């Protein structure tokens, strides 16, 4: 058969984007992978080495801060997977340097998609930080819950600008799509764990593996955390792109637990690494999982393939090669 319609993946050199490019290639797609510097071979080479990239992968230069930088890559495509997002959070002007750029970059992508005229559906990768960041945590969250931007700007917890960046970018994309009759899917992943192709530790694996290492500043994140295997997320993003009935936001979380429960699992399953018994900055006593419901996606027929055990087994190995002690 022929390639299943040219699709674009923004941020293809990244943790999520590189794997989605892989999975889209395996699924029979012609993939137009976007990067800020097609010349940085350290970042681009792992993509070109992917199975099937020689025939159906092409690399394009684009930057969310440069208007029109994406028009060429999008022209003639049937779909666009927006995965790139500004990841700088050591800013002194978070607003004009992280927030507005994130919101203006997604809207420019949406504008490019509408003007291309060939795109049938846009898949925006959101984050759980656009759902459950509020003063009083609920026991269950789904695609109808939205983070409280005002509360984020008020208390300015660690990582506040990213949550607000992504929550506004999510709302912006949805509004633009509704105003212009565009078909937009919004996929909400929690902390993503899985293999990686870069030679640098993905940030989400720093958090996921903070209990084996000693990354105590990451303990607060694991307090009440949800996970998804990177492979399941990328599969779900392809599933949602191909299902004609999909529409709107989708939660893509397959596991919810607490720091205590995770430490328990790692103790029993990895006697080799020493797991702390008391975690700095947590202490206290009663923590109950906060669940992210994926019922909308599962109802459409999607099924998760991997367990949290599968996630760490794969994260360990790809890091045991380099980046972590054995
Ligand atoms: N990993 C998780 O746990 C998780 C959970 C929920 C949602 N997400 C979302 O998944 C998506 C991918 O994130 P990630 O985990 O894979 O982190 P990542 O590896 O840092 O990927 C981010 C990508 O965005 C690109 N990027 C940054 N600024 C850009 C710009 N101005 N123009 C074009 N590209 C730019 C980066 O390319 P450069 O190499 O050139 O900087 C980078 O490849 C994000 O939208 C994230 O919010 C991730
Ligand atoms: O994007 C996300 C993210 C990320 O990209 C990088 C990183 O290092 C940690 C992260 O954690 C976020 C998160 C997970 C579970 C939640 O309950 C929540 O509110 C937020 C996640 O959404």
């Amino acid at each position: 058969a022929a390639a299943k319609g040219p699709v674009v993946v923004t941020g293809a050199a990244g943790f999520v984007g590189s794997w989605l490019v892989r999975k889209l290639l395996r699924a029979g797609y012609a993939v137009r992978a976007t990067v800020r510097d097609p010349a940085n071979v350290g970042k681009t080479k792992p993509l070109l080495d992917l199975p099937g990239a020689a025939e159906r992968l092409s690399i394009w230069k684009a930057d969310l801060t440069e208007e029109g930088s994406f028009d060429d890559a999008i022209k003639g495509c049937t779909g666009v997977f927006h995965v790139a997002t500004p990841m700088d959070f050591e800013s002194k002007d978070p607003e004009n340097e992280v927030i507005k750029p994130t919101v203006e970059g997604v809207l420019s992508i949406m504008r490019a998609c509408k003007e291309a005229g060939t795109v049938r559906r846009v898949v925006f990768t959101s984050t759980a930080g656009a759902v459950n960041v509020e003063e009083r945590q609920k026991p269950v969250y789904d695609e109808n819950n939205w983070s409280d931007v005002d509360f984020c700007r008020r208390v300015k917890m660690t990582g506040w600008m990213y949550f607000v960046s992504k929550t506004l970018a999510d709302k912006a994309a949805i509004a633009y799509a509704a105003e212009h009759g565009m078909d937009l899917i919004s996929v909400i992943p929690p902390l993503v764990i899985g293999p990686f192709i870069s030679a640098g530790m993905p940030p989400s694996l720093l958090t996921a593996l903070a209990l084996i290492t000693g990354n105590e500043p990451h303990y607060s994140i694991l307090k009440q955390v949800q996970f998804v295997h990177l492979d399941d997320l990328c599969d779900a993003e392809i599933f949602l792109f191909e299902h004609p009935a999909a529409a709107g936001r989708y939660v893509c979380s397959s596991h919810a637990t607490t720091i205590h429960g995770l430490a328990a699992m790692l103790r029993e399953r990895y006697p080799e690494y020493r797991i702390p018994e008391r975690f700095r900055g947590i202490d206290d006593g009663d923590l109950q999982p906060v669940h992210f419901s994926s019922k909308k996606l599962l109802d459409l027929g999607f099924a998760f393939k991997y367990t949290v055990e599968d996630m760490y087994d794969a994260a360990i190995r790809t890091c045991r090669e380099k980046g972590l002690i054995p």
